């Protein structure tokens, strides 16, 4: 299989 996960969070 192939699996990819990306998460991004930004707070002022």
């Amino acid at each position: 299989k192939f699996f990819e996960a990306a998460a991004k969070k930004f707070f002022e």
